[PDB]
């Protein structure tokens, strides 16, 4: 389990105790940015950043600390997951998509989805899963300060 670099995440950063900024940013962009600010630890093939004063939106539509972030090359296939939701406004149908790696979730399962326009969490259904094949690109991982161990990845809750 990692996510593709174009995965979107909701990030808050804090400075000087008193100032905070929040934005929706791609995870590769977040990584490259933090790479200038902090610096990478290394394991067998992981490059890891332990940022301070960063937070990420997770289950419960709340921001918790982003404790670490990493990237690595992977042998695993990229898998595109499409998730549908809807609300009555008269039906507004929505879908979101996230590309993850995994060696391991099922079409038909329900998953939590962040409805950004109404700033609330809704139930989504996995509508499709597609094997996109192997990749040469880096894939990314977050550790989040929440016992859900999950964060919203392009509006879809992922672990």
């Amino acid at each position: 389990d990692a996510v593709h670099g174009k995965t979107h995440v909701f990030i808050r950063s804090i400075k000087n105790g008193s100032h905070m900024q929040e934005a929706k940013i791609d995870i590769k962009s977040l990584y490259d940015s933090l790479a200038k600010k902090y610096d990478v630890q290394h394991k067998n093939s992981y490059e890891v950043i332990y940022p301070k004063g960063y937070e990420i939106k997770v289950l419960g539509n709340k921001y918790v600390k982003l404790v670490a972030m990493s990237r690595h090359k992977t042998q695993k296939h990229l898998v595109k997951i499409v998730v549908k939701s809807e609300k009555t406004i008269s039906l507004l149908k929505k879908q979101d998509e996230v590309v993850v790696t995994t060696d391991h979730l099922k079409v038909g399962n329900y998953v939590s989805v962040y409805d950004e326009a109404s700033d609330k969490e809704v139930i989504g259904e996995i509508a499709s899963i597609e094997d996109l094949g192997m990749t040469d690109d880096y894939v990314y991982d977050c550790e989040v300060d929440d016992d859900s161990h999950a964060f919203y990845a392009s509006n879809i809750l992922v672990h």
